[PDB]
C-alpha cells in the first residue's frame, strides 16, 4: 500500500491510526476512516495551513484521511509533567495557542464541538495543535449542549475553561457521568444562573436544580492569579450569549 499501518492512537470519534507515509520519507501520520462537503471545508481550511490546527496531508477513496502525526495529546502532557506541574507561563502560551486554533475555526464557521484534552496535540517543541473537528465522555460539555438548546460556537470556549482549569488542577474541574449529572456538578461550582439567563422550551427547568450558589472559582483550580480567574469565569459564563468569544479571549490582559 501507500501507507503502512502500526498502532492505534486511537479511539472514538471512531478510530485514529499510527501509520508509516511510506512516499513521504517514512513519516508518521494519522489515517483516519454532507460528507465530501465536510472534507471540502477541511480542505478549504488547510489552505491557510493555520499553525495551531493538525495539518491535512492527504484524502484517499470507504473514506481514508491523512493528517499530521504528533507525538502526545494534553492528557500525556498533564499526566507526565513533572510536579508542582504545568509552568505559569507554559499554562499562558498553551492556553494562547488553543484560542487562536480556535478562533481561526470560528472565524471560518467551524463549530468543534468536542474539544477536550486527547484531541488537543502538544508537539516536543511545544506547539498546540486542533485535532478531530469537522467530521460527523461528557466532562468537556457546555450547559446548552447538555440541556439540548443551543450548539453555537460558544459551546467550544465552555470546553476551553474546562481545559484551562484542568491545566492547573492535573485533573478535570467537572467529571460527571451523565448530562444529568454534568449539568448538577457544573451548577455546584458556578451556581443556579439568572432565570432569564436559562434556555427556553427544554425539557430540564431552573427549578430541577437546587445548586444554592456560586462558590468562588480558586477553591476549585488553586494556583490561579486574578486574571486567569477572570478569563476563565467568562468563559464558565452559563449563557452561551453572555460567553466571551475565542476572539475576545484572545485580547484579555491574562495575555499581557
Ligand atoms: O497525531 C494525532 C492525531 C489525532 C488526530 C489526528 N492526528 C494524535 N497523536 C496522539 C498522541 C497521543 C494520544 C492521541 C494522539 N492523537
Amino acid at each position: 500500500q501507500q501507507y503502512e499501518c502500526v498502532a492505534e492512537i486511537g479511539e472514538g470519534a471512531g478510530k485514529v491510526f499510527k501509520a508509516r507515509d511510506l512516499k513521504n520519507g517514512g513519516r508518521f501520520v494519522a489515517l483516519k476512516r454532507s460528507t465530501i462537503r465536510e472534507v471540502a471545508v477541511l480542505r478549504h481550511l488547510e489552505t491557510f495551513e493555520h499553525p495551531n490546527v493538525v495539518r491535512l496531508f492527504d484524502v484517499c477513496t470507504k473514506l481514508t484521511l491523512v493528517f499530521e502525526h504528533v507525538d502526545q495529546d494534553l492528557t500525556t502532557y498533564l499526566d507526565k509533567v513533572p510536579e508542582p506541574g504545568v509552568p505559569t507561563e507554559t499554562i499562558k502560551d498553551m492556553m494562547f495557542q488553543l484560542l487562536r486554533g480556535l478562533d481561526f475555526l470560528h472565524s471560518h464557521r467551524v463549530v468543534h464541538r468536542d474539544l477536550k484534552p486527547q484531541n488537543i496535540l502538544v508537539t516536543s517543541s511545544g506547539q498546540i495543535k486542533l485535532a478531530d473537528f469537522g467530521l460527523a465522555t461528557l466532562w468537556y460539555r457546555a450547559p446548552e449542549v447538555l440541556l439540548q438548546s443551543s450548539y453555537a460556537t460558544p459551546v467550544d470556549l465552555w470546553s476551553v475553561g474546562c481545559i484551562f482549569a484542568e491545566m492547573f488542577r492535573r485533573k478535570p474541574l467537572f467529571r460527571g457521568s451523565s448530562d444529568v449529572d454534568q449539568l448538577g456538578k457544573i451548577l455546584d461550582v458556578i451556581g443556579l444562573p439568572g432565570e432569564e439567563d436559562w434556555p427556553r422550551d427544554v425539557a430540564l427547568p431552573r427549578q430541577a436544580f437546587h445548586s444554592k450558589s456560586a462558590q468562588p472559582i480558586e477553591k476549585f483550580v488553586t494556583d490561579i492569579d486574578e486574571l486567569g480567574k477572570d478569563l476563565l469565569l467568562k468563559c464558565l459564563t452559563f449563557n452561551p450569549a453572555k460567553r466571551i468569544s475565542a476572539y475576545s479571549a484572545l485580547s484579555h490582559p491574562y495575555f499581557q
